[PDB]
């Protein structure tokens, strides 16, 4: 209930992205939920998650994930715990992270809003 931030993992996405910590088994909650351009194959979902602290836009679904955000479970506001990820690094330098287990811990309508005010995390 109250001190809504202490639901989520605060430090989990700096963590990822400045130690690359990968056994970690961050709560996070869903800001954001876009498709993707990917022309002739399945839909991809970008993320813009947020740990309470900051937020980060470059989390990627899993494409075996797909049927989570089609049947609406996963969604702007829920609140989810991250089992399995992996980071990966484009050419240009831009780090991604491809979320590839996850779980939902409350659903949208029963979190209902935005937890907090994270920042955007940068690099
Ligand atoms: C839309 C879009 C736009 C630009 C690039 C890429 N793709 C990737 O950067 C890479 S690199 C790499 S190893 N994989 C992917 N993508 C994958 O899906 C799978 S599955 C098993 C490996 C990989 C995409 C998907
Ligand atoms: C849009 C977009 C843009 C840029 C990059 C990427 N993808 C990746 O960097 C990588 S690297 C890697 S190992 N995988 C992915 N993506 C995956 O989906 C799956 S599933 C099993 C492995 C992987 C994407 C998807």
């Amino acid at each position: 209930g109250s001190h809504m931030v202490g639901q989520l993992s605060r430090g989990a996405i700096a963590a990822i992205m400045q130690k690359g910590d990968t056994n970690i088994k961050p709560i996070l909650q869903v800001i954001n939920i876009r498709p993707i351009t990917t022309g002739n194959s399945p839909p991809r979902y970008r993320l813009l998650m947020s740990d309470g602290l900051n937020t980060l836009s470059s989390f990627m679904l899993a494409t075996q994930l797909n049927p989570l955000v089609e049947e609406e479970q996963l969604s702007s506001n829920c609140v989810c715990q991250i089992h399995r990820f992996i980071v990966n690094t484009l050419k240009d330098g831009r780090r991604v992270v491809i979320l590839m287990e996850l779980e939902v811990l409350k659903s949208a309508e029963a979190v209902g809003v935005k937890i907090g005010n994270p920042v955007p995390y940068n690099e």
